[PDB]
């Protein structure tokens, strides 16, 4: 799930709902850049 975190604006003082591109939720692998 895709927490709201710290925004300069936000929909209310709830957590409510996040609006997301389709995909799938996983954790971050070890990745190299």
């Amino acid at each position: 799930y895709r927490q709201s975190s710290a925004t300069s604006s936000f929909g209310g003082l709830g957590g409510g709902s996040v609006r997301f591109g389709p995909g799938v939720a996983f954790r971050a692998p070890e990745i190299h850049g």
